[PDB]
């Protein structure tokens, strides 16, 4: 079996840019998949509807819609020290967090500052 880190780097390589929301989503998919022994499934859903099939971003989103661990799953909260600790490329994807945010509905994660303020990352 493939490690979360390795599968992540494989995914990163298909992604335009750096530190985008889709990067953050890769990190979320690989973490949550690892917690569930689903990295196999995920790796294959990424390749199956990769070619062709969908764009890499679309293979990612399709993973959050098709792979069972993500259905009705709340986005993970990531605690950060400052508003600066959010990758610049994520800035144009940040939104206020609504009630009951869902990963399969596009919410990558929720950034929780020290002041208590939250910023949601949406794809």
């Amino acid at each position: 079996d493939i490690s979360a880190a390795d599968l992540a780097n494989i995914m990163y390589d298909h992604l335009p840019g750096f530190g985008t929301a889709f990067h953050q989503l890769v990190q979320v998919i690989c973490a949550l998949g690892a917690d569930s022994n689903s990295l196999d499934i995920i790796h294959a859903e990424f390749q199956a509807s990769l070619a062709e099939g969908d764009s890499p971003q679309c293979a990612l989103i399709q993973i959050t819609k098709r792979v069972p661990i993500f259905q009705d799953a709340a986005p993970p909260v990531i605690h950060i020290r400052s508003r600066g600790d959010i990758p610049r490329a994520c800035q144009k994807s940040l939104r206020p967090v609504p009630p009951s945010p869902k990963i399969d509905r596009g919410w990558v994660c929720v950034f929780q500052l020290q002041d208590g303020k939250t910023l949601g990352l949406k794809i």
